[PDB]
């Protein structure tokens, strides 16, 4: 490992054009004083593997406000509206990329496996091609996204994935020892870790350089053969996102909110996405035991911090500051998907704009309207072993049907759906039997529930009144 | 997860013909107490995935003693006679996998992914197929392997290896806290780690349970979700298969391979001449060895009191690390060997062919012990593969040729070969180049002892000597 002071030494020799993966995942994990050298060399036409966007004036978006870059490799770009400017205006090219896919093709990027399989993103525009990487003015996609390889293995639908292997990668660690042994905090290691095993050379920047030993050997994140360059970073900002602090909706939401609450059991592995699904978290008994999985690279996320708990380097899927339970574990982005491609999440639950009859999501995109990337959704859903549930309000306004024979909008995936609970109605989802109306909201009819539903349901001889946690 | 407190109870209920992945690289983490378990249980027809089948009275071993395994799925024999044994009589299948290529499946298993490309097996049986699975009581092959798909990538040939997933997974692991995360000491981390994610029901056995908070969020190796039955070992022998402590043309070619090592160079040296030559590597020149079983630091013998049965070199020998040293799983390790980022790849072999092919792991009928690492180790064009051995083999018989004429290793991947006469460099389309001499021997004598043509280098020089 070579060891610099200067940012800007370590570099310097970044090429124009060069593929370049960025660590971090929102503002967490951000290689700033990397970020911020390649702002003073002006490094041109990046393609920036990274995660998210970092925000208007930070992280990936200071680079994109300097316009240093020509590509992104993400999963999840919102909250970036020069990043919206460009991407819409067509200034900039976006591969979105299930957050997943893009950890493990980094990984076999820097373990010598060209491609590989993965159920992420099969039957959904990552797979069948056409997401839209550059845009026109005008609303039309200039560049489409390819389509990926489908092979059947052992019953299941795939898809070939590729390697991702950068030029560079800035990566943002906690501590180097003069060794050039790296290690991640919390869960800023997120892409950091696979980052750095994937790209011709590697610079990280730590907050702090430590002496030889500082490290158990089977504690080293990242060993010394992996680190090429590393600096000590000069600044750091450790900007936060969304403050989320706690001190010692509506009765539709409220009821969605209270039934979701439900499905949680006691030893449960369970991925809560943001909204409905996270504030159901709420209302687990304090006798269960849920561990939250996060996709950033967290097991046993907690409630906010306390305002003495904030902490930059800990946040959820959804870019708030979190904590931990007891008991917790931070690992890699790859090795958080490999978790969750696995299956060994026991149950997701995420919103939805749609569901269909069979199971099929759509929770990513809106041609035209959202186009902020899938972040982990298709990776969530892309396991048969873990049981999906859609929380949604049950129709739109004016009564239009989200629940229907097939959904109108891009899938995050295909029959992957189990359970869906809205204000109305709660329905066991089957690949095979279709929707079955389990439980029926107190008030409503069969027949109220036919009429704002777009498929045919069975109706189970076990049809309950919708229940609320208590 | 659950904790039991009886290790029978943890695999009671194991069908017979179940796959079940088993932990330990030689007898570093291997899981004592399952394998006794089963040898309990009496469940037979298994097949089990493990790098090694231990020795012939432990780990694995035990197993293939009681007959209770149908088939090993392992990258190498090693010093297990009854293993061996039962292979070449045809009473045990055995489906040899070379050990980078076990580990990324078994990883592949736990990660969603079905299938993955990799480079190592390219060019050999693993990938033609032929390797023998089952033998005939007569010497003649009864179950060969079958063949991998092969598909290029970036102007390279890699093979496609599919997911090892196991019924069961029986993984030793150091300690477990109890809330069920687990970590691992040292290089018994090796293959333990991946097999914990990709089997039905994990059962992990640690030689410890510590409190929850004991490790910190970023320091658990694994996590408590992959680990679905936990049992605390009842008994560990740590047994030490060879204690290796400490207090000639054969000579010749060590010393000439210790000038392959250069300053910031990171190494994974091959059993004997190679591991010899890394004793002459310069106090003032740091050179970093790899381990293919989870090590990077390699240091040297240990004194006595240096000895740990959960640190071992490749050759099964009891080693130590340097300053600065790491561990990593198996899968990791191979990750790092696969993906070049180890400079020099040094190995002994049996033959090497004009242009680079390695033939260092199969002898039919008489070397079967399956190539271990090797096949990952030479997998990699980023890495500088220099291969020692004696220029000939008994009765002046060439090892040199043209075409090898035993099973291939690698398909062109030695860049050098230094031998005790000679020096040659390697070009998978050129061939050989006779860079250095030994003085007092001409490139007559050269040409007499190699089985194939060679160029000899305008700047040829006596062959050098470390001092
Ligand atoms: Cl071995």
């Amino acid at each position: 490992t070579k060891f610099y002071t200067d940012a800007v030494e370590a570099v310097k020799d970044i090429p124009n054009g060069a593929t370049v993966l960025v660590g971090g995942f929102g503002l967490s994990g951000i290689p700033e004083n990397l970020i911020g050298a390649l702002l003073k060399t002006g490094v041109k036409e990046l393609t920036a593997v990274s995660n998210n966007a970092g925000v208007d004036n930070f992280g990936l978006g200071l680079l994109l406000q300097s316009k240093q870059i020509k590509r992104m490799i993400s999963s999840y770009v919102g909250e970036n509206a020069e990043f919206e400017r460009q991407y819409l205006a067509g200034e900039l090219e976006v591969e979105l990329t299930p957050q997943g896919t893009l950890a493990e093709r980094i990984r076999a990027g820097g373990a010598g496996v060209p491609a590989f399989y993965t159920s992420t993103g099969y039957g959904t525009l990552v797979q069948e091609g056409g997401s839209p990487i550059k845009y026109n003015k005008d609303g039309s996609i200039a560049i489409a996204s390819k389509p990926r390889e489908v092979r059947e293995f052992n019953g299941q639908h795939f898809i070939l994935e590729e390697a991702i292997r950068g030029d560079f990668a800035l990566v943002k660690a906690w501590k180097a020892d003069q060794a050039g042994n790296v290690t991640f905090r919390k869960s800023a290691r997120n892409f950091n870790l696979p980052m750095c095993k994937a790209a011709e050379t590697t610079v990280v920047e730590v907050e702090e350089i430590v002496d030889i030993g500082s490290f158990a050997p089977e504690d080293i994140h990242i060993p010394k053969i992996y680190v090429h360059r590393l600096v000590k970073g000069e600044k750091y900002e450790k900007r936060i996102e969304r403050l989320s602090v706690r001190k010692e909706g509506d009765n539709v939401r409220e009821r969605i909110i209270k039934r979701a609450a439900l499905e949680f059991e006691d030893g449960m592995y369970a991925n809560l996405g943001i909204g409905i699904p996270l504030l159901a978290s709420n209302f687990i008994s304090p006798n269960m035991t849920v561990h939250l999985q996060s996709e950033n690279g967290i097991l046993g996320l907690g409630p906010y911090p306390l305002q003495n708990e904030v902490d930059a380097d800990l946040i959820n899927a959804g870019k708030e500051t979190v904590t931990v339970l007891p008991g917790a574990s931070y690992f890699s982005s790859d090795e958080s998907f490999a978790m969750i491609r696995g299956g060994h999440v026991n149950l997701t639950m995420l919103g939805a704009m749609q569901v269909s009859k069979y199971g099929d999501l759509a929770n990513w995109m809106i041609p035209g309207k959202l186009v902020k990337g899938m972040g982990g959704a298709m990776d969530l859903v892309s396991s048969a072993k873990t049981k999906v549930v859609v929380t949604m309000e049950h129709s739109a306004k004016g009564n239009a049907h989200k629940i229907m024979e097939k959904c109108t909008l891009p899938l995050t995936g295909k029959q992957c759906v189990n359970r869906i609970i809205t204000e109305k109605a709660v329905f066991d989802v089957d690949r095979k039997k279709g929707l079955t109306l389990i439980e029926l909201w107190e008030g409503l009819t069969v027949d109220d529930i036919k009429k704002s539903t777009g498929c045919d349901f069975a109706v189970s001889p076990k049809l309950i009144p919708m229940q609320q946690v208590t």
